[PDB]
């Protein structure tokens, strides 16, 4: 039993809710919140900008030190950093950004990072400003992640479309 509330069950291990991931993280304080990161961990907009704003920019300060030490992530890769006031840990995962021309096949590799964590609160990778089809992202999530994932979808209209079209 866990504290996630109001989710619709899609499969054995994948759950979905119309919610603001920032507000959901603040309430649940999950072990892991996933960020929709880029390779530079520049948290300017989308989910990343919202999560970073909620940490009063502490996420960005920590991220800049990480990049100065380690260099950029790979598209499809991830790193574990602090969850600050939102979660124990933040798993920063880089899905391909279609608006930069990155290979959508890398979306499966991105979701594989979730399997290193037993339970996660997450957005749909490569959705939103990353330019992928969120219905495709949900399909890859369900077909790739084997651990327990609680997906937060900000847009109510999109949430309803994702549920109604789910096979
Ligand atoms: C981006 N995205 C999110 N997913 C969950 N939580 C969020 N919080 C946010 C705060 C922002 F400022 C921007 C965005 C999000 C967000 C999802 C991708 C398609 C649109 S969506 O919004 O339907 C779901």
């Amino acid at each position: 039993v866990n504290s996630f509330s109001g989710y619709l069950k899609l499969t054995d291990n994948v759950y979905i809710k119309n919610a603001d991931i920032v507000e959901e993280a603040k309430k649940v304080k999950p072990t892991v919140v996933v960020n929709a990161a880029n390779v530079y961990l520049k948290h300017g907009g989308g989910v990343a900008g919202a999560l970073n704003k909620a940490t009063n920019n502490a996420m960005q300060v920590e991220s800049d030190d990480y990049i100065a030490t380690n260099g950029p992530l790979k598209v499809g890769g991830s790193c574990v950093l602090s969850g600050h006031n939102l979660a124990k840990h933040c798993l920063h995962v880089v899905g391909p950004n279609v608006n930069k021309g990155e290979d959508i096949q890398l979306l499966k590799s991105a979701y594989e990072n979730f399997n290193q964590h037993e339970v996660l609160l997450a957005p749909l990778l490569s959705a939103g400003i990353f330019g992928a089809d969120p219905i495709h992202s949900l399909r890859v999530c369900v077909d790739t992640v084997r651990t327990n994932v609680y997906l937060a979808v900000f847009d109510k209209n999109l949430y309803d479309k994702l549920v109604s079209s789910f096979l």
